[PDB]
DNA sequence: ATTACCGGGCTCTGCCATCTTA
DNA sequence: TAAGATGGCAGAGCCCGGTAAT
């Protein structure tokens, strides 16, 4: 009965949380005062404890004890209450979606037998806070996956692939294998691609790749490709270009076309872009605001040297006072 | 003194489908 | 036989600057 009336004094957005996991309101028991006060202890906003009820409800439903103990494993791997609480306010799924201590335990257990430093749980648990409630089974099988495909192309040892995959792409536990099987399937094919070349780009640039979801990858490429043709580039010219820059892929059709239109409507050619596939990191206002401002003065964006579109504020801005 | 090469930082959440479990 | 627990899916960049090369 004193469910609603403190979730709104809370303030709760009653609405979206019931919406979310209805059977929460159905309880005889719920431990709302308790939660606040508990995440209240830890330094937690008013609004954050809101804004988490909100998301996640079933987290009114835990004991005391079971949030003491939770929290307590979680600081065996970070080092602040505050690191908690930010973690929590990004995803309290991660924290609440699991009420098995137990499991947590032998998760932190197993990846420090999977050979990970404590900074690198703790790096883990910032990026990808989901690790920690996935099974251990799961964990096991992802783990698993890797060093058979780590073996199964060239690598001298697969226990070590599976920490450098970790660190470069802090995702990777919280994928299916299937996604990520399909990545690396993806890579093979589209490209060569002989082994060694396979795992430099899997271990290296192409790293978060993997975490792609099914077919966004590939509908990607598509689109680099069709763009690229359609000015003239050819297929190895395309692959060169992708593969000298994977993050590349990230972006969305529409942001990539776009952004080599406004590149080249100031008449940058697309041999200018794809030698210098980095000022493709740069957001379309940032190159539209230096491109102004370097026309804007003497120069002539056909025979300038790109790279500066991509340099830093403080190295983009001292260049161009030069320029004048 | 300036540019190239290159890695690393920020923060994969929030929803749904399918099982377990009591 | 309803909740809770769990797996798995879609979506999508920008910036900085250390250090090597020139």
């Amino acid at each position: 009965e004193d469910l609603l009336k403190n979730l709104l004094t809370m303030g709760v957005d009653i609405d979206m949380a019931r919406k979310r996991q209805p059977g929460v309101f159905h309880r005889m028991i719920t431990n709302e005062q308790d939660l606040k006060m508990f995440l209240l202890s830890k330094g937690a906003s008013k609004e954050v404890i809101a804004s988490i009820i909100s998301r996640y409800p079933r987290a009114i439903t835990r004991t005391p004890e079971n949030l003491s103990k939770r929290w307590d494993l979680w600081r065996k791997i970070v080092t602040s209450d505050l690191e908690i609480v930010n973690i929590l306010e990004r995803s309290p799924e991660s924290f609440f979606r699991s009420n098995n201590n137990l499991n947590l335990e032998n998760n932190i257990k197993f990846l420090y037998s999977v050979g990970l430093t404590r900074k690198c749980l703790c790096r883990l648990l910032t990026n990808a806070p989901r690790t920690f409630s996935n099974s251990l089974d799961l964990n096991k099988q992802m783990v698993e996956f890797l060093q058979a495909a780590g073996l199964s192309l060239g690598h001298n040892d697969p226990a070590d692939f599976v920490r450098k995959i970790i660190f470069k792409n802090p995702a990777i536990l919280i994928q299916s294998t299937k996604r990520v099987k399909a990545n690396i399937e993806f890579l093979r094919s589209t490209f060569n691609l002989n082994s060694e070349e396979l795992l430099v780009l899997i271990c290296g640039p192409g790293a978060e790749i993997l975490d792609l979801s099914n077919d966004y990858a590939r509908r990607s490429y598509a689109n680099i490709k069709e763009k690229l043709f359609s000015l003239g580039c050819t297929e190895e010219e395309v692959q060169k270009f992708v593969l000298s820059y994977p993050d590349v892929i990230f972006l969305a059709e529409k942001k990539f076309n776009d952004k080599i239109d406004c590149l080249m409507e100031e008449n940058i050619s697309i041999s200018q872009i794809i030698e210098n596939p980095r000022v493709l990191d740069s957001s379309i206002s940032t190159l539209k605001s230096r491109i102004k401002e370097l026309v804007n003065a003497g120069c002539n964006l056909s025979t300038l040297n790109i790279t500066l579109l991509s340099w830093s504020k403080k190295r983009y801005e001292a260049k161009l006072k030069k320029l004048s």
